[PDB]
């Protein structure tokens, strides 16, 4: 299913081109932006830190469908008319394949650090692109320096209404947040957190990403409660399932304390 | 029950008897990636202020385990705001107390953790590498108030070419007793997937020295998992050719959760 999945990636829009460079046949991929680039444009990615961009090899690195989620969504040319909108049609800074690398570090830290080539935009924009499912208006306020942290009236924070509303296609819009918003552990007045969200509005898939975007396990709501607790209450069961196993640490990869080196220490 | 011990531990660390941010009495939320106790009203502000800066989970409330208490167990509050607070002057200064309203609590909390505004001034390569070769926790946490890019490589004593890059030094000279430098680099520096110039990242170092807990901690991390270097070798090939059975397995158990838990 991967090897069908990279084949589908790399024929998305702009995909036969580096997004930063237009280098042909871009075989690194942004998993947390859904971008594909060149061998020299990656290295400029990873050297922003895992904040900005995390650059696995489509050809090289282990990669499973959940890696794959944005890549399959966004695509070069989606990306590139929000985060390249105010650009020149002659390119103006931006590289090209055979560009020196002061010039392509540069411009990568301008087009994902400063911004300085987004789409303009300055609410309610925000909680109607997300009931939309509207994965490049979610961009574009991201683009914009947005707080993913400030509260969405339609009260709503932007992660918990993403979570609740989500369905198999809003899937990566409910990724591209996690990935890439400040505020995975954000509460809410009455104390529940997206991993809270998830298990009150039966949303499994949901959970995963949060899971794997390493969401607070176990922690309990104003009542009381953990996202477990509200599972089990509301007869969510594939839910309970991967909360059972979060607790449990089916993975997390858990210290264990060292008797001996304890002993040894004091 | 041994949870109940390391948070006793933990409370009975120096200053944790209050609140780090404003001295309220008996603090029981703790910043997993920092190792410091804050009382409610200043937990809330520490979780406002985003993921990247502060993780808040109650030691009464919320699930903790060994894994999440590692820092707290090194750090505590006294030697945090030693480095953090070196700035305020005895009396008079802007530190809340409990009684204090939120806009200046939050005001407070933000110059501190996102300013660094209070932080002993420190100028340096060859500081932050004799620290972590010194397991020094508290000058790493120094070189992290400063603004200390952990994505710059360090030049060692001299001997030379390795330069290395902060997290794989750290990684390199792990012993039990170096742990939480390790985990607050991971946790806290902007630089966890760097590769250097062979093409390893901190994963394959862990596995090349054999650093099973370092590699926990940058799988708990969420380091990649399963990417090559410039010979064409993963982590787990690494551990496999050395015959690290700890790490193979570790890495075993990492590559085969990258195909669980599938979406619908
Ligand atoms: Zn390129
Ligand atoms: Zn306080």
């Amino acid at each position: 299913l991967t090897k069908l999945l990279i084949a589908e990636v790399k024929s998305r829009p702009g995909n036969s081109q580096c997004c930063d460079c237009g280098a042909a046949d871009p075989t690194w991929l942004s998993t947390n932006l859904g971008v594909l680039t060149c061998i020299q444009c990656s290295g400029v990615h990873r050297e922003l830190g895992v904040r900005f961009s995390r650059m696995q090899s489509l050809t090289l690195d282990l990669l499973g469908p959940s890696e794959l989620l944005l890549a399959l969504n966004m695509g070069n040319t989606s990306f590139n008319e929000v985060m390249e909108a105010q650009l020149p049609s002659h390119g103006g800074p931006k590289p090209s394949a055979e560009s020196d690398m002061g010039t392509r570090r540069d411009y990568i830290m301008a087009k994902y650090v400063e911004h300085r080539f987004a789409r303009r935009c300055t609410p309610q924009r925000l909680w109607t692109a997300i009931c939309n499912r509207d994965l490049l208006s979610v961009l574009e306020a991201f683009a914009n320096g947005q707080d993913f942290g400030q509260p969405l009236p339609g009260e709503e924070l932007v992660l918990h209404l993403a979570v609740k509303v989500a369905n198999q296609a809003s899937l990566p819009l409910v990724d591209f947040i996690i990935q890439n918003g400040g505020h995975l552990d954000a509460k809410a007045a009455d104390g529940n957190t997206a991993l809270h969200y998830a298990a009150l509005y039966n949303q499994p898939d949901c959970l995963k990403l949060l899971l794997k975007g390493r969401a607070l396990v176990g922690t309990v709501n104003e009542a009381g409660e953990t996202a477990l607790d509200i599972a089990r209450k509301k007869h969510h069961k594939e839910c309970e399932e991967l909360l059972e196993q979060a607790q449990a640490g089916t993975f997390a990869f858990p210290l264990h304390v060292d008797y001996s080196w304890v002993i040894s220490t004091e």
